[PDB]
DNA sequence: CCGACGCCGCATCAGC
DNA sequence: GCTGATGCG
DNA sequence: GTCGG
């Protein structure tokens, strides 16, 4: 639907949402109104009323209220009110930050450190990540053509390559369901070495060469089965550069691959609906594991996952194409 | 009425 | 120094 | 804040 349908209300329910992250630190509070700005994003008709709104699931009373409020006057008055807040609207702001969460934003903005120019002039009082952050703050904020993804994908897929021809590397998420933009890079990797009843340096030697032909170009976080960081396609010798893009590496046993393939391409409608029916057959399946259920509801020991199709073979459901996990 | 609302890797803190 | 908790994503 | 056991 149309942003003029009800983006007055989406708007509404999405600014309700971080403030209660950011500020009143009420991640329950937030999960619900992010709840209720997308059931009204998908309904198709221009709402009239609280009432109509409140037989959607996700809306309850309280949103119905506000919903009321905003069709009356144009507007909310608690959300005028935080919004010209200095410190409420400075703490929420600061989360921005790739690296500042609830916590350090409201210990930022106790001690007068509220912008990103306080930022910028405090630099020893910011982790790494927080650092990183902060560098690339307008950058992290942009979305990722597909194209320039593609491109992305090109690198990650021939240095993976390089060291080693037996690893496996998927890029992931909307972008592996046919997104025309991404907001980051997820490259899900296993080798036929690491299983999970399991090489050394299997990640880091991926991570390494990435950083010798200048791709990656910094690192948040970076263990054993995790990277999480900083790359960027090279510019031609004349062009603009392109922006800092945010890139996660997860080194996954191979017994567990497809699994972690099949949930990190999501969506998350799909893989809520995907596990509703798997119980409904009998199997438990998380981001992990496929296993079977007995009578008595025990789990048993996991399946053997060889491909996505497998996963959906078990569950007597045909093979649903990436393009097709909208829901 | 009142608990659930995902989970866990990594960086860093709190406490010992 | 180690162990567990917290913040963050 | 909403849902539901």
């Amino acid at each position: 639907p149309q942003e003029t349908l009800n983006g007055g209300i989406t708007d509404m329910l999405t600014e309700l949402a971080n403030f209660e992250k950011n500020v009143s630190q009420a991640i329950h509070k937030y999960n619900a109104y992010r709840k209720a700005a997308s059931v009204i994003a998908k309904y198709p008709h221009k709402i009239k009323s609280g009432a109509e709104a409140k037989k959607l699931p996700g809306v309850g009373t309280k949103i119905a209220e506000k919903i009321d409020e905003f069709l009356a006057t144009g507007k909310l008055r608690k959300l005028e009110k935080i919004r010209q807040d200095d410190t409420s609207s400075s703490i929420n702001f600061l989360t921005r930050v790739s690296g500042i969460g609830p916590s350090a934003a409201r210990k930022f903005v106790d001690e007068g450190i509220k912008t990103l120019e306080d930022l910028r002039k405090n630099e020893d009082k910011l982790n790494h990540h927080q650092r990183i952050g902060l560098k690339y703050f307008g950058d992290f904020e942009k979305r990722i053509p597909r194209e320039e993804m593609l491109q992305m994908q090109d690198i990650v897929l021939n240095e993976v390559k390089k060291v080693d021809s037996e690893y496996i590397a998927t890029v992931c998420g909307s972008f592996r369901r046919g997104a025309e933009s991404s907001g980051d890079m997820d490259v899900l990797l296993t080798h036929p070495s690491f299983t999970s009843e399991s090489q050394p340096k299997l990640l880091h030697q991926v991570v390494e060469q990435l950083q010798k032909v200048h791709f990656i170009t910094d690192t948040l976080s970076k263990g054993e089965t995790k990277f999480m960081g900083v790359c960027q396609l090279p510019s031609k010798n004349d062009e603009k550069e392109y922006p800092h893009r945010r890139i996660d590496i997860r080194l996954i046993p191979k017994d567990q691959y497809y699994c972690g393939v099949l949930y990190f391409t999501g969506s998350d409608i799909f893989n809520k609906n995907m596990r509703a029916h798997a119980l409904e057959k009998g199997f438990t399946i998380n981001e992990y594991t496929i296993r079977p259920l007995g009578v008595t509801g025990v789990a048993g020991e996991p399946l053997p996952v060889d491909s996505e199709k497998d996963i959906f073979d078990y569950i007597q459901w045909k093979y649903r194409e990436p393009k097709d996990r909208s829901e």
